[PDB]
């Protein structure tokens, strides 16, 4: 009997599912996690286009199993006490057309035993730090990492070193050094344990998809130091910018993540608003908030420049400059500058034409921009102290010209007409020179 | 300069590839594996239909990954002296067309940061002996895991504790124990080390493919127990049966590599010339040696008996009985029996016809059928003591046959007919019932 099977439970940790005379002796309801996991797995099942196959990791009285195998998720539930797996499986024949296997076993050995493809979603919530405290934070991670790898999605609630019992000293500083080794994730929600008034956040982590509401799909690789609170992945015909603005341990001071945060928010009102005149790559998705915000764009061909200067790649510097001039006169005339043009910041194509790939540094007013031009100097000099003619008589030429005068339609102006210059050897000079050679080294 | 760099190698390990006048100096020639490894290169890269992507850790002086690159391939080098990638560097400058790049960095970070797809092969070459030596044993499982898990094959050279040396102290019992997790495994071969005459394995091991020279094709999905020398992958129309005959620890007796020996290779001879009149499952390829032995046949649909009694899934007795006991027939006027029908033999379709599935029992020669009849009532027993009429009354009937005339043939002809046969409880008996009943308990 049910009676007895619950009874001899060591603790009714969760709501037995259909048979709400437990509920108030459950410790915690799961009504609120089960919310959110609903949905997650409805926009999985969506994106994939079939009910899924779901992996429940120490899945104590059923609950979240039978409530997905009651909206057609195939489920298999895993937990180390017999008492907990005889009361699931009790539950499921109760409810004979639920496609819901339960088993005794421990994670660890479940976890190394899974294939890629068995399932689309694996669960573990609340069972991790139980792992940590027998095993050490460096196995946990390498069974997360293989968890990921297995599956399409993971959903992780994960108990924090917060908490004031005694296992709270063995957890990590943040849950999320248990994770950041996976290439996707994101903060989901927070829930009450019922133990205290800490409590856990909820993680949904991929290493295959970019599990965004809105946005679902495939990526084939993804990237964290570009050329670590910014990751890229890229898909078919798009690349996904993911921007955290909360990170762990010291690693943003309150000034980072703010620049973080106005630097996309500054690229998504650009992007969705281009200038005319300005071929701006499209945005496919967007959005913001506590914690990160992200922006999926059209894919643009090409490498990145500084990429092509560290490996010693050919380049056509005349190419890339007119290309680069061109773009930014455009942007002038329409009342718009970039702050921060780098060879990080710039994609060359196969035809050896560039363009600026991140927006964040644009802006839209103010002597000015005299500055901006100035380390385009640099820029240049980097680029290639260095500069042949008609390179530097074209530098000459500006740094003759009133300083009121000085923004992108001239440099631009000057840059075509640089073979027509005067040399500037020939000249006393010699100041130019010295200054962008002492910038450039500044 | 070379020289200089070479020089500077606290060990000249391998080969520098192009300059044979250090070869009397390397350590290791490298050509024997190199033999193997360029085999297996393009094993895959016919499958997959393009040059690979190819990585190699702790690749030394660059022998293995230059060579490759030679022959096309995409390769990254990782090791974790500096020495050593200077050479390998220095090298790939000497080769410009070679696209081949080389980090310093340590196995361990390196694995944990690949992403699956990145790298088609992995190569690790006598390295994983020292992780093992400063980390232990199950952080390498799960390295190698993950590396299989990322890849689309990995070749190893594996150091062994016979190796005289005092670090095999820290090796385990069999090098095996580091790969047996991953899905597929194959020895390719074993080479001299010049460090004694103790020689290491070269396994090839994947968790996505069958690997076998002559068939090469990804699975989705792969087991171990049916229903652990015998390992079977499933593919889109097919099914790899893979035996061991050489297993570590005390696995297999003698008698038992013999005897999987034996039922594999007996089961090649069956179905690659089957009797007629009885429709065999199809060969696709097949081979054996030393080790083991595979043999892969197409997929049949339907599902394992022993698992739909286990999983007390409905079924039709009368309709399974009947469809095997007709096989059976077929097989014994052909001169054919089977000496182990068993639920975990047996394969029911969704019309519940059933049929075997594992020849290795077959046999050709001799009083006699008369034990097969005799086991064959306990199957039937133990698919339902048990049984009731008209069953019971089929088995009175044989009962009341003289020995030399039972066979299949007999107990075909008497199971369709026994709705007519006389009421085995009217009948003195009782005792055929008490012997299988006491068989099934035996
Ligand atoms: C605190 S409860 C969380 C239960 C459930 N996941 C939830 O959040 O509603 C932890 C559960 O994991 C199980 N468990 C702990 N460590 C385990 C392991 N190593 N393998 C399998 N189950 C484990 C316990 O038996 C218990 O049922
Ligand atoms: C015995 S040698 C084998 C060289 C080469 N794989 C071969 O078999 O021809 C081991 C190599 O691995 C490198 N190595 C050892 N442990 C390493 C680690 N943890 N990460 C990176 N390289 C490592 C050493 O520097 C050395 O080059
Ligand atoms: N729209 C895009 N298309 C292609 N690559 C991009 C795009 N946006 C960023 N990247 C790439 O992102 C990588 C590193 O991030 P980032 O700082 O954006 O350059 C570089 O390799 C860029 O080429
Ligand atoms: N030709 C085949 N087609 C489909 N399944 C097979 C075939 N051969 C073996 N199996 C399956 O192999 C699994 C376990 O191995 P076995 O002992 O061969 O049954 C069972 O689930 C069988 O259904
Ligand atoms: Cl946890
Ligand atoms: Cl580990
Ligand atoms: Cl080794």
């Amino acid at each position: 009997d049910l009676n007895t099977l619950v009874s001899e439970l060591p603790e009714i940790y969760q709501t037995i599912f259909g048979h709400p005379e437990w509920d108030g002796d459950a410790a915690r309801d799961c009504n609120q996690r089960l919310d959110l996991i609903t949905e997650q797995y409805d926009n999985l099942s969506r994106a994939l286009g079939r009910p899924l196959n779901v992996l429940d990791l120490g899945c104590a009285q059923g609950f979240f199993s039978l409530s997905l195998a009651s909206k057609g998720a195939t489920i298999v539930g895993i937990d180390f006490q017999q008492e907990n797996i005889n009361v699931c499986r009790a539950l499921a024949e109760e409810n004979p057309d639920f496609a819901a296997e339960f088993r005794v076993g421990r994670i660890e050995e479940v976890i190394a035993a899974l294939e890629e493809g068995e399932f689309d979603l694996a669960i573990g919530l609340s069972v991790f730090h139980h792992i940590v405290h027998l095993h050490g934070i460096d196995e946990v991670k390498r069974l997360l990492s293989r968890l990921a790898d297995v599956t399409q999605a993971v959903i992780l609630e994960l108990a924090v070193k917060e908490e004031p019992f005694y296992w709270g000293v063995s957890q990590p500083d943040d849950p999320r050094e248990l994770i950041e080794q996976c290439a996707f994730y994101r903060l989901i929600g927070e829930f009450d344990t019922h133990l205290s008034p800490v409590p856990r956040p909820m993680y949904l982590v991929s290493n295959h998809r970019v599990l965004i509401n809105d946005f679902n799909q495939p990526f084939q690789h993804w990237q964290n130091q570009p050329y670590r609170s910014r990751r890229y992945f890229f898909g078919e015909d798009y690349v996904c910018k993911f921007f955290y603005y909360d990170m762990p341990h010291g690693i943003l001071t309150a000034e980072e993540s703010q620049r973080n945060k106005y630097e996309l928010h500054n690229e998504i009102k650009f992007l969705t608003q281009p200038p005319a005149g300005f071929d701006a790559p499209a945005v496919l998705a967007h959005g913001e908030n506590a914690q990160s915000g992200w922006l999926v764009m059209e894919k643009l061909p090409g490498r990145l420049l500084s990429d092509m200067l560290a490996a010693g790649e050919e380049i056509d510097r005349e190419k890339i400059l007119g290309s680069l001039l061109r773009s930014l006169a455009a942007l002038e005339k329409q009342g718009f500058w970039h702050d921060d043009v780098r060879p990080w910041n710039v994609m060359v194509d196969a035809r050896q034409h560039a363009r600026l790939i991140d927006f964040g540094s644009i802006v839209t007013t103010p002597s000015w921009p005299t500055n901006l031009v100035q380390s385009f100097f640099v820029f240049v000099n980097e680029l290639f102290f260095n500069l042949p003619q008609p390179w530097s008589n074209w530098l000459y030429a500006v740094w003759q010209e009133p300083v009121e005068r000085w923004n992108f339609v001239l440099l631009l102006a000057l840059f075509e007409k640089k073979a027509k210059l005067p040399s500037a050897e020939q000249q006393r000079g010699a100041t130019e020179q010295w200054i962008i050679a002492q910038e450039t080294v500044l």
